[PDB]
């Protein structure tokens, strides 16, 4: 019964989750001044360019755009990561005003939202394996602001509203993720976990510093989706996000000088 508000939030998700404590929690906050270049990192290749999206599901905590992975059609490799990652699925955490709702923040800061693209280590050949290894997923994650609308993200937004509620799904082929992307590459990356139960010490987190722009009729449609099923009260799917945890004993890495 994990979720985001006072009585299920952040806050009490140790009592069932108790690596909600550990010593490679995220999100975190980057200190972009505390943060080193990384000559070692290899370049990054994002190769979505075959990527087979299959369809879009409102989960209750928030919405999956789902891919195809039996195969390695949209993949992520490079930087810091040894072998092949296929993409499993994307969503986004998401505030209810434009001042807060991403995950990461940049130096305390806060973004309107933050889309995540996860990603399996094929090596361990399943999803449910891979989560149970140290470098068994890679995150790619990029904050959005609110500026000017982002193309590529209005076939999401116009879907939504076939997904209102928990359990609802709905196809979403001949999605091209390529869209959801900023023009560099730049990224920060550190080892950490998922940010929601059952937060799993088994992922390589890759944040790029650029952020995509994104309407605010668009973020708007965000928050109009509901954490509850059909016929339940309405909650409104508002602040999915998890806060900065502590940093311990990581070091965040520049990709860039
Ligand atoms: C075992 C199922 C895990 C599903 C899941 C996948 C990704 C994330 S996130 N927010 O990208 O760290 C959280 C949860
Ligand atoms: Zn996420």
């Amino acid at each position: 019964h994990w979720g985001y508000g006072k009585h299920n939030g952040p806050e009490h998700w140790h009592k069932d989750f108790p690596i909600a404590k550990g010593e490679r929690q995220s999100p975190v906050d980057i200190d972009t001044h505390t943060a080193k270049y990384d000559p070692s990192l290899k370049p990054l290749s994002v190769s979505y360019d075959q990527a087979t999206s299959l369809r879009i599901l409102n989960n209750g905590h928030a919405f999956n755009v789902e891919f195809d992975d039996s195969q390695d059609k949209a993949v992520l490799k490079g930087g810091p990561l040894d072998g092949t990652y296929r993409l499993i699925q994307f969503h986004f955490h998401w505030g209810s005003l434009d001042g807060q709702g991403s995950e990461h923040t940049v130096d305390k800061k806060k973004y309107a939202a933050e889309l995540h693209l996860v990603h399996w280590n094929t090596k361990y050949g399943d999803f449910g394996k891979a989560v149970q290894q140290p470098d068994g997923l890679a995150v790619l994650g990029i904050f959005l602001k609110v500026g000017s609308a982002k193309p590529g993200l209005q076939k999401v937004v116009d879907v939504l509203d076939s997904i209102k509620t928990k359990g609802k799904s709905a196809d979403f082929t001949n999605f091209d993720p390529r869209g959801l992307l900023p023009e560099s590459l730049d990224y920060w990356t550190y080892p950490g976990s998922l940010t929601t139960p059952p937060l799993l010490e088994c992922v390589t987190w890759i944040v790029l510093k650029e952020p995509i722009s994104v309407s605010s009729e668009q973020v708007l449609k965000f928050r109009k989706l509901n954490f509850n099923g059909e016929g339940e009260p309405e909650e409104l799917m508002v602040d999915n996000w998890r806060p900065a945890q502590p940093l311990k004993n990581r070091q965040i890495k520049a990709s860039f000088k």
